[PDB]
């Protein structure tokens, strides 16, 4: 009800994001 909210979420989307952009990376085959 927009009050701890905000970014907390950005976090998750920044967070979700994250190892499929880091872990996830692979560009020697596989």
């Amino acid at each position: 009800m927009k009050n701890r909210l905000g970014t907390w979420w950005v976090a998750i989307l920044c967070m979700l994001l994250a190892s499929h952009l880091s872990t996830v990376k692979a560009r020697g085959i596989k």
